[PDB]
């Protein structure tokens, strides 16, 4: 039977699609530690956002499953007879998944707590973490997109996924010949509008683009919407999150009847503040609750202030140096062997990052036994599930086939790199999986992929669905 599965996985890997490539595969039953399947299990290759699996189990390590993220308001007494105050400071503690609407909530507080006029500038502080937002070796090409958001301690989430760092921009047609609409959500006062795009004739091609240009906060419209297209959304990322987070705010203030007479910039509570008065507060979820978006869908800016997070518990450092060492120490204070771990980051973009799929699987092993256990398999991706917040990742793959409902697993892709590792349970064992191909030169290899955990899901006892 052991025999069986060790021909048809060693099949699956002859695949084309892996041509050139190295594939780290490594199966094991964790109910006995029994090696089922082993290949190059000791090399080293890039995650992608496998690394997440080592960023949320450090998280849950260091920070607790109950762990939660604030947010303040301050000023340097309070509100008296005048209902006045000088400058004000919006203080954030790093909560990735701080809403528009717990800002308007806040704002709220602070015209109950009897301020009418902020006389002052309003000041965002983001000085928790440090002012590092980009990983050094992340492309610049990429930083557009919301996967590659500008990490902060402030900064606002967008939606129910909690995308971080991002506007929503709508273009919609009008009239063939006419500039198109650039609605620039969130960012409108913020972001500056480069629009030249045009409507294009009824049934003509869509060639429209949204960019912003390297090194500016300017979004950039160019190309051609149809005038019958439907609108075009995008997500797009802004310089500065904490300095959106301050203009949305701003915003809220004035809409709760709060004045703001002065700016709005960046700027930490100042040293001489004998005894800052907090006007608002919010508290996030707890971190059990926040897995579930961060793993689910693979959220890169929550995995980043994760590890500035871990390095404010460990150092009082919200740097990456010292969160990415607050990473590695609790992954061997579980038992986990780090020899083959290279950190460059917590989200997996870095491809400075290394892992091998032994490690993985040690991972995974020693997750599987943790008091946290729980919280940390219900974070993942179930192979098949339709309902997004349940099948993540893996929603639309392995469908209608024997892992569907039963397979938890972390995904991870880009550029000549993916990976799929974690559990396949069964009427035989919780088998613990790890598949990491680097270097193909077409298609990520993601049929292989899901062909060795539905052999897996079938070893284990499983049927598909009819
Ligand atoms: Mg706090
Ligand atoms: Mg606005
Ligand atoms: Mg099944």
């Amino acid at each position: 039977r052991l025999t069986e599965l060790r021909e048809d996985i060693d099949a699956i890997l002859e695949d084309p699609a892996l041509e050139g490539a190295v594939s780290g595969v490594v199966v094991v039953d964790t109910a006995t530690g029994e090696e089922l399947y082993s290949r190059d299990g000791g090399e080293q290759l890039l995650p992608a956002s496998n690394m997440k699996l080592f960023t949320a189990a450090a998280a849950l390590e260091v920070l607790g499953a109950d762990h939660s993220f604030g947010t303040e308001v301050a000023a340097e007494s309070a509100p008296g007879r005048r209902g006045e105050v000088q400058d004000l400071y919006l203080v954030g503690r790093g909560d990735p998944t701080l809403s528009a609407e717990d800002l308007d909530a806040m704002a709220a507080e602070v015209a109950a707590s009897g301020v009418r006029t902020v006389r002052g500038d309003l000041y965002a502080d983001d000085t928790w973490f440090d002012s590092e937002r980009l990983v050094d070796d992340w492309w610049p090409e990429d930083e557009p997109y919301a996967y590659s958001a500008q990490i902060s301690a402030l900064t606002v989430a967008h939606g129910e996924r909690f995308d971080t760092g991002v506007t929503e921009v709508s273009v919609t047609p009008a009239a063939e010949g006419e500039p198109a609409d650039v609605d620039l959500g969130a960012a409108e006062g913020y972001a500056e509008l480069d629009n030249r795009a045009v409507t294009g004739a009824a049934g003509s091609a869509n060639t429209l683009v949204i960019d912003r240009p390297v090194g500016t906060n300017t979004i950039a419209v160019t190309g051609s919407l149809p005038a019958d297209a439907a609108p075009v959304t995008a997500l797009r990322t802004v310089d500065e999150p904490a300095a959106l987070a301050g203009h949305l705010f701003e915003e809220a203030l004035e809409s709760n009847g709060v004045t703001v007479k002065g700016d709005v910039g960046l700027g930490g509570v100042p040293a001489d503040w004998q005894d800052a008065e907090v006007l608002a507060d919010h508290t996030s979820a707890e971190l059990s609750e926040i897995l579930v978006p961060f793993m689910k869908f693979s959220n890169n800016g929550h995995a980043e202030m994760l590890v500035k997070s871990i390095g404010q518990e460990t150092a009082g450092a919200g740097t990456w140096d010292a969160g990415l060492v607050g990473v590695e120490e609790a992954l061997s204070g579980l038992g986990v062997d780090t020899a083959g771990l290279v950190l460059n980051d917590g989200s997996g973009l870095s491809r400075g990052n290394l892992v091998t799929a032994d490690t993985v699987v040690d991972l995974l092993g020693q997750a599987g036994s943790a008091p946290w256990a729980q919280t940390w398999s219900a974070s993942l991706p179930v192979a098949g599930e339709s309902d997004p917040f349940v099948g993540g990742t893996l929603a639309n793959r392995m469908r209608g086939t024997a892992a569907e409902g039963v397979v938890e697993a972390k995904t991870g892709t880009m550029s000549g790199v993916s990976a799929l590792s974690g559990y396949v349970p069964g009427p035989e064992g919780e088998l613990a999986f790890s598949i990491v191909n680097n270097g193909h030169s077409g298609p990520a290899p993601l049929a292989v992929q899901d062909a060795i955990a539905v052999r897996l899901a079938e070893y284990a006892g499983h049927q598909a669905p009819e």
